């Protein structure tokens, strides 16, 4: 038993991280087939970051201006293009370690593993959720851009995130692998504020089901509620509205534990209205919302 | 910025996980050079687990009774021995993916990454600490035995843990790669209780330094204390005694933040005596003790 914030095994993605240097800037790139994907602000100087005109800046760049290094192997760049906020550099060599992969744009509330990298070599792995405000609470320093977030389905790596920027509140922002930012953010050094960080309600319910499964059950009460009589309490505490689709997603967990979704909702309402009173749930003194129901089933079933 | 529970990239260890089957039992094994290491209770039946005589049980086993599978490749077993609580099966093929590796027995308070596996294939990665009572708070189901914990120094994988058992309190127990259990535990199905789970004080101080670095500083006070006048409060709350060696280990962090270790100790005393009062530190409502000072420096420096 036991429930942990668990990340996917990262070897398949480790095999795809390279170093991209342009001018003074060095960041990470993702090498799949004969293409290297990287953030486009690799072509910016410290001066261009305030007000970059990426077309004009990119037009002054030739193939040989892009230094791509996989380990110690220098890749030859034979073409380059810009798709939204992502540069795509064509190299002359297909990555021998290219896995079965997809490009997926995940929905808010979904989770994925981030492989934090620096200078094209891996540094660490951790699990993140796409917040309702399209940010992530990660751990990124300078040079971490180009690091990717991904999921794994058997052997297919679904790349969903590439890191671009840290916001003033310390959360992080990025794009999908097609270069489209999650949320309203843009890749320049201006005043950018993320909106209200609301809680992923279905994820908290899934985490409570994981708690029940792993023995923690003090938070279970004799009450029940209705979906509207749960939402009029969730909106007060900045919780995402619970829909019948969320209820059905939580179906298998409710059937495994024998606890109706609305009764667990009553327990969660009691937790929101009275707090933890100094107790913990699965070793946490906060309500955790970065586990999807799929994460819970996968970790409690051994996938 | 940002501070996360971060695990090592697991590809080098993924390349070493195989499936070991004996009779009905199937668990994981670690394939390095021409040797596969696995827990010895792979030779037990459900009946032998209460009172196993591992010499007598192993003596009834021949090489061909050990089915080793790396992916779909069947390894041929050409010898077998028992070292403490670990079986070592000699195979005819050296693992082509054997990394630079060490066998290390870590001290309590140190951390490592666990690669949770089932049927010899990886399932997830997460960071754990060796508690002062020589247990770990992991996530292990049936068939997870043989999963390993490790650290990485540039390119050298230091294997330090192999999982064997879950205790009644839901924490987990295991051996080093030489087969010696951490703590007083034995690999049989008897009444085994871990002792008092005390807190790794130096790790909480390192985590508070990480908090200060990442902007969280509300817990900083105008007070100071002495080491004895901190220990007579730490022992009340079941905190490991702080030694001058722990102070010196925290030296670089204190010099980077400009906060003396004893002043941070006064802040921690205030936290232990008055609680969090509904606040959070680095997104946690509890004092975290599974980050070593090295973990903090590594994550805030980008190693
Ligand atoms: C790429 O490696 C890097 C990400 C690192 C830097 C520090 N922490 C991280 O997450 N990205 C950047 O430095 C980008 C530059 C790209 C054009 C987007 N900029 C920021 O992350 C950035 C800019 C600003 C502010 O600008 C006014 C204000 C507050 C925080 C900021 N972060
Ligand atoms: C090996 O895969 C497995 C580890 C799994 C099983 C459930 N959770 C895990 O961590 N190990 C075992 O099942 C071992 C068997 C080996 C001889 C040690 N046994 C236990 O983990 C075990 C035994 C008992 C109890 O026995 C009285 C009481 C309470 C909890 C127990 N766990």
């Amino acid at each position: 038993s036991g429930f942990r914030k668990m990340a996917f095994p990262s070897g398949k993605v480790e095999g795809c991280m390279v170093q991209v240097t342009c001018g003074t800037t060095t960041l990470n790139g993702l090498w799949l087939d004969d293409v290297v994907y990287c953030p486009r602000h690799v072509i910016c100087t410290s001066e261009d970051m305030l007000n970059p005109n990426y077309e004009d800046l990119l037009i002054r760049k030739s193939n040989h201006n892009f230094l791509v290094q996989a380990g110690n192997v220098q890749l030859r760049v034979i073409g380059h293009s810009m798709q939204n906020c992502v540069l795509k550099l064509k190299v002359d060599t297909a990555n021998p370690k290219t896995p079965k992969y997809k490009f997926v744009r995940i929905q808010p509330g979904q989770t994925f593993s981030v492989l934090a990298c620096y200078n094209g070599s891996p540094s660490g792995v951790y699990q993140c959720a796409m917040r309702p405000n399209f940010t992530i609470k990660g751990s990124f320093l300078n040079g971490s851009c180009g690091s990717v977030g991904f999921n794994i389905d058997y052997d297919c790596v679904s790349f969903c995130y590439m890191h671009h920027m840290e916001l003033p509140t310390g959360v992080h922002a990025g794009t999908d692998l097609e270069g489209n930012f999650y949320g309203p953010f843009v890749d320049r050094q201006t005043a950018q504020a993320a909106g209200t960080d609301t809680t992923i309600t279905v994820n908290v319910l899934a985490w409570l089901y994981a708690a029940v499964i792993n023995g923690d059950r003090w938070f279970l009460n004799r009450f029940t509620t209705t979906l509207n009589d749960f939402n009029l309490v969730a909106m007060k505490y900045n919780y995402e509205p619970l829909t019948q689709d969320h209820v059905d997603i939580l179906g298998p967990l409710s059937a495994q534990t024998g606890i109706a979704v609305l009764d667990m909702c009553a327990s969660l309402k009691e937790l929101l209205q009275n707090g933890m009173n100094g107790r913990t749930i699965l070793g946490s003194a906060l309500l955790e919302d970065e586990f999807t129901p799929f994460d819970v089933v996968r970790q409690c079933s051994g996938v």
